[PDB]
């Protein structure tokens, strides 16, 4: 399952912080698109776990959809 | 007690994220100095708790000690 999220990243640092919390979670393959403020995650982790993980950054996150 | 932390924030978005995680924790009085990458926190929360809360952002965090 490839989950797509909007994440309000406004600099390179914001992008790297997203990658670090995702790394900490583990069991993920992801790509972070800074200019489009979009994070795509391939994972067996539920949408709720991914959402909660991303929201720990303190950034504004919303779910865009799936696959 | 009055604690000081270094937090590797590079833009205003990074400062907001720190603000959001500290607000979510509660029981804190803080000020964020973006250009100096420093966050001062007065709290009854342990150093451990404050450290862990800051490290949630996925930003690089270190401890600058008691004021």
């Amino acid at each position: 399952p490839k989950h797509e999220f909007s994440v309000d990243m406004t600099c390179g640092g914001c992008a790297e912080a997203v990658s670090r919390v995702l790394n900490k979670l583990g069991g993920v393959k992801y790509d972070i698109d800074l200019p489009n403020k979009k994070v795509c995650i391939e994972s067996e982790h539920s949408m709720d776990t991914l959402l909660a993980t991303l929201k720990k950054t303190g950034k504004t996150v919303s779910y865009l959809g799936l696959e």
